[PDB]
């Protein structure tokens, strides 16, 4: 419903003027950091203008239906309520750290497999979710799509308006060697020839990284999409086997990056 936020368990009655507005958190639509103030939590909430375009605010709300739907799913940012107003709809999410592409970036190097080990098991295990239960293919995993926070946790957003996992390949090379494979390319035309025309950008062999690694990447860099596995197929991959249970401190890794200066 509309006009509560949830956090905790804990069902708040509220309206937009008891939180406060503490800032853009990007440059791109509009998502904004603000904190309840009622119990001091603080939240990413994005904003849906009534004078926005139409029809991509119809997407937007299609979106929001599947977000709605999947509290069930532990790797899928969760939404934590709407407001709704004469103006504007506001959506209520869980605040997380930031997004690979930008851990990358203070990095300013390779990201550890353990670490990688960890982000794929969340990643695939959300996109068979959203296939196995909403009949939603997301097809651009990529680093700015992948969120992590200083509790460990990794989630997938902005997933809405087989062919998922190709992307998911390439998000794990750049990621792995610090390099995107198509950082060349001028144009999208020029990337689409790229695949097309070259073999796969497969992880290197001089970095350290087990074979599972190198073997998952290349599964999900297959051509040929009728060669390109099931999901029952690759929830079984020794790669995820291996990262389902092994433990991998991610919120402190987490915390010694974000600790890092540019
Ligand atoms: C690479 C990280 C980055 O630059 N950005 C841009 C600024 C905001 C960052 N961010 N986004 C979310 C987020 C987005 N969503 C989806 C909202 C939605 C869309 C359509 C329909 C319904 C809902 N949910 N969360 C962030 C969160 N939750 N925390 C921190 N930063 C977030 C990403």
């Amino acid at each position: 419903q509309t006009g509560y936020l949830t956090i905790g368990g804990q069902r708040y009655q509220a309206e937009i003027n008891d939180l406060e507005n503490l800032g853009e958190m990007g440059s791109g639509g509009q998502v904004w950091k603000m904190r309840f103030r009622k119990t001091g939590h603080v939240i990413a909430v994005k904003q849906m203008r009534r004078s926005g375009n139409k029809e991509e605010n119809k997407r937007i709300l299609m979106d929001l239906d599947v977000v709605l739907k999947s509290h069930d799913c532990p790797y899928i940012v969760q939404c934590f309520g709407t407001f709704i107003t004469n103006t504007d709809v506001f959506i209520a999410m869980e605040l997380m750290g930031t997004c690979a592409e930008k851990l990358k970036k203070r990095m300013q190097g390779p990201i550890p497999e353990r670490i990688l080990g960890k982000m794929t098991v969340a990643i695939v295990k959300a996109l068979y979710y959203l296939k196995e239960k909403h009949g939603v293919i997301h097809r651009d995993v990529k680093p700015s799509n992948i969120l992590l926070d200083e509790r460990g946790q990794i989630k997938l957003c902005d997933f809405g308006i087989r062919a998922d996992v190709w992307s998911l390949g390439i998000s794990l090379v750049e990621l792995a060697t610090g390099q995107f494979p198509y950082k060349n390319c001028k144009t999208d035309f020029e990337v689409l020839t790229k695949v097309l025309q070259e073999e796969p950008p497969l992880l290197p062999g001089h970095m350290g990284f087990s074979g599972d690694f190198q073997s998952f990447v290349k599964d999900c860099l297959t051509k040929d999409h009728r060669k390109r596995p099931k999901y029952n197929k690759l929830l079984e991959h020794s790669f995820i086997k291996r990262y389902e249970t092994l433990e991998v401190d991610v919120a402190s890794w987490f915390k010694d990056v974000m600790a890092k200066t540019e």
